[PDB]
């Protein structure tokens, strides 16, 4: 993939690249996304999830939740996609997390992106505020925040209000990624995908981890695009047989529209690239990427 990336750098070809994938992506029925009653549980008209693919709510009321499984066989890692969240499915969007076991939820926007709303605020700013949501009966309460220059991770507490189970949830918020655009470096990128795996939200022990930015395509696609070629490359007898762009299109079967600008393909091979470094052998990498993230 290195001599790919520098080839097509050298072409000036990304854009031509992108678009081949956009061409080549699966296209699968979106029905029950589409059904006149779920208009107000999607977020955008044109980002819908597949059929075969959607996470279904444990309600006989309406199962509708604008969220992908995106299972990735040969990585041995799942990840729900969702979009994020508006004022009337904020207790759907925990009742998935609930229901889908997850024990960490991944924000990769702000909800106000431009001077507009991207995302409903769907967690406690303030301990004292917990949030209740009264359709589905879960409490949602912020233990306590750890805020870094360009990421936030919260402990939350979510309860079951039906079962009287509690569960902790823990939310890594990236604060500086922007809408259609890329991370400030591969380094800070890097930094933020490891603290998320060292936490141990992504074990198979858990169930699938929460990606979310505004559609749940863009910038969650990039963050689970690499995360998913670094598991790959560690995995295989051949760590250069990694296919970005076919791993890519794996992931579009389950979700519509992920990565949406040429540059976040780029992006995301010189993610990897880097990446590979830690998988390689050398864990110092690890350490140098904090370093060069300054969260601090
Ligand atoms: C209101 C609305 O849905 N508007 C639609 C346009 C539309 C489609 C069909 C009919 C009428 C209007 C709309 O803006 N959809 C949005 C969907 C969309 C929104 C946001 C992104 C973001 C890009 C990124 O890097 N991260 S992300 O949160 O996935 C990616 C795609 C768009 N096309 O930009």
């Amino acid at each position: 993939m290195e001599k790919e990336f520098e080839q097509i750098d050298k072409s000036g070809s990304w854009a031509a690249i992108y678009q081949d994938i956009r061409h080549e992506a699966s296209d699968f029925p979106c029905r029950v996304a589409k059904l006149p009653k779920n208009k107000n549980r999607n977020r955008y008209r044109d980002v819908s999830p597949f059929d075969h693919s959607r996470i279904k709510l444990h309600q006989e009321d309406n199962d509708y939740i604008n969220a992908s499984l995106i299972k990735m066989e040969e990585a041995q890692r799942s990840y729900i996609l969702t979009q994020g969240p508006l004022p009337n499915t904020c207790g759907h969007f925990w009742e998935m997390v609930w229901e889908q076991k997850s024990r960490g939820v991944v924000m990769l926007n702000r909800v106000m992106e431009k001077g507009s709303l991207k995302c409903a605020q769907y967690w406690p700013q303030k301990e004292e505020k917990e949030m209740i949501f009264e359709d589905t009966n879960l409490k949602l309460t912020l233990i306590s925040e750890d805020i870094k220059s360009y990421y936030t991770v919260r402990q939350l507490e979510l309860e079951n209000l039906t079962t009287q189970e509690t569960r902790e949830i823990l939310h890594f918020h990236y604060t500086t990624w922007p809408d259609f655009g890329v991370p400030e470096s591969p380094a800070s990128f890097l930094n933020f995908l490891f603290k998320v795996r060292e936490s141990g939200s992504l074990s198979p022990e858990h169930g699938p981890v929460v990606v979310h930015c505004s559609a749940g395509i863009g910038r969650s696609g990039t963050f689970c695009l690499a995360d998913t070629c670094l598991l790959l490359m560690d995995k295989r007898k051949d760590p250069s047989s990694v296919d970005i762009k076919k791993v890519l299109l794996e992931m579009r079967k389950f979700r519509m529209g992920l990565i949406q600008t040429a540059d976040q393909l780029r992006f995301s091979y010189l993610a990897v690239i880097e990446g590979a470094k830690f998988i390689m052998g050398d864990s110092s990498v690890q350490d140098q990427w904090k370093e060069l993230s300054h969260e601090d």
